[PDB]
């Protein structure tokens, strides 16, 4: 279902990539996006899929565009257009300098000092979930660990009841990987209708949870509005529920297939932080973008005002111009170059939380269950969208080779 080619786009720049269903998905989602980096494809192309939009395919262009918010605005950062237009999360729907005072409040609530404060709980929950699974000799990693570990920590941080998880998980899925049951607008409104009473309750009687802090914070000398707090909390929910969850499945699926990579981390745990970076590169999973604020010529290509451009955070680290043998996982890379948490002013606010969750998962899983694999015959399906993911991940192991700590 292609949209008619706009008159300003030359035919040689056409490449009909569908970000929500790439043709190569059976081979792995990162591999499916990497077709955009074969020699037949220009640096910057127009797809007629999903309403019609640009895609930058090279790390250099993606970084440049994310830096230049003057031409590439966050006002409409999602494809398709209806989703980008409905999208009003704070601070991600704002350009500098407006984004600034909000970014600082996001940092207050999900930044380093909060992570450092919650580290014990993070550690506690990983060990608990893992020990609980360990003697089973099998699990569905997506539902058995990948979801509850990051999500319960986020609900803990936000002071929200775990009973609300399935509902919230549904709405977030719809926003990043639309199935078609509901528009982005409807999904957002459902999410906001959940947030609205909570925020109100918390402006009246402040707590110490992230939502209380946001809803009672200050921006530009004045109190945050109930509407702004809602737009900010909505983003935090999305980030909390649908990023690390999906990334953990990619990493664990990989580790299920490489005993030598496992042993590398088991023998020298100080390598785990670098390994985290490398897995973040190889299994990068986000792709949003920007909208053109005016007519602009960018690397020889005529862009028109209102044109959307997808700037896949996923592609920069897979670009062979940034990393040699990009599809190989090499914990010893002298520089892991990537933009997995993004680039420019909107560089992920929760990246420290995410790394902590990944680093804890790697160490605690490999300690107790050093030897595991994918269930025999099992076929792993990836899904693609604004955030790519794993449908299911059946793992198996012999409990005789596992360890309680
Ligand atoms: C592996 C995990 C994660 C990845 C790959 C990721 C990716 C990203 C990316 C690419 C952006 C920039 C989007 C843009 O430029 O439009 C972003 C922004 C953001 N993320 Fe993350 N994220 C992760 C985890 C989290 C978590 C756990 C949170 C917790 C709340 C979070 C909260 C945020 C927030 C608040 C922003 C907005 C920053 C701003 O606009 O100033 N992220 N993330
Ligand atoms: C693109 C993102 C990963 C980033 C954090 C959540 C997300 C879906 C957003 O809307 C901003
Ligand atoms: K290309
Ligand atoms: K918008």
């Amino acid at each position: 279902n292609l949209a008619p080619l706009p008159p300003h786009v030359p035919e040689h720049l056409v490449f009909d990539f569908d970000m929500y269903n790439p043709s190569n998905l059976s081979a792995g989602v990162q591999e499916a996006w990497a077709v955009l980096q074969e020699s037949n494809v220009p640096d910057l192309v127009w797809t007629r899929c999903n309403g019609g939009h640009w895609i930058a395919t090279r790390g250099q262009l993606i970084r440049e565009a994310y830096e230049d918010y003057r031409h590439f605005s966050s006002e409409c950062p999602f494809i398709p257009r209806e989703a980008g237009e409905a999208y009003d999360f704070i601070p991600t729907s704002m350009d500098p300098p407006e984004q600034r005072q909000f970014r600082a409040l996001a940092n207050q609530v999900v930044g380093m000092p909060v992570v450092d404060k919650l580290e014990n709980r993070i550690q506690e929950l990983a060990c608990s979930l893992i020990e609980s699974l360990r003697p089973q000799g099998q699990c569905n990693f997506t539902e058995d660990y990948a979801e509850p570990f990051p999500i319960r920590i986020f609900m803990l941080l936000a002071g929200l009841p775990e009973e609300d998880i399935p509902h919230l998980g549904y709405l977030t899925d719809q926003m990043t990987r639309p199935d078609g049951s509901m528009t982005f607008a409807e999904a957002k409104e459902a999410l906001y209708d959940y947030l609205i009473p909570i925020i109100e309750q918390r402006r009246q009687k402040p707590g110490t949870d992230a939502i209380s802090i946001v809803a009672n914070g200050q921006v530009n000398g004045r109190p945050i509005t109930s509407d702004e707090a809602k737009r900010m909390c909505g983003l935090l929910l999305v980030g909390g529920l649908d990023t690390v969850v999906n990334f953990l499945s990619f990493s664990m699926e990989f580790l299920a297939k490489s005993p030598e990579h496992r042993q590398e981390l088991i023998e020298r745990p100080e390598r785990i932080p670098a390994a985290c970076e490398e897995l973040l590169r190889r299994f990068s999973l986000v792709a949003d973008g920007r909208i053109l604020t005016s007519d602009y010529e960018f690397h020889g290509v005529q862009l028109k005002k209102g044109d959307q451009i997808l700037l896949p955070q996923m592609l920069s680290g897979l670009d062979e111009r940034e990393n040699a043998a990009p599809m190989h996982v090499d914990f010893s890379r002298q520089k892991v170059s990537h933009t997995t948490f993004g680039h420019g002013s909107h560089l992920c606010a929760g990246q420290h939380l995410a790394r902590r969750e990944i680093i804890v998962t790697l160490k605690e899983w490999l300690t107790r269950i050093p030897d595991f694999s994918i269930a025999p015959g099992a076929q792993i399906q990836h899904k693609s969208g604004i955030v790519s993911g794993v449908q299911a991940l059946p793992l198996v192991w012999d409990p005789a080779t596992t360890k309680a700590v």
